[PDB]
């Protein structure tokens, strides 16, 4: 998770 994206690629917010 980066900020809002908790996907296994940081592209799922």
């Amino acid at each position: 998770c980066c900020e809002l994206c908790c996907n296994p690629a940081c592209t799922g917010c």
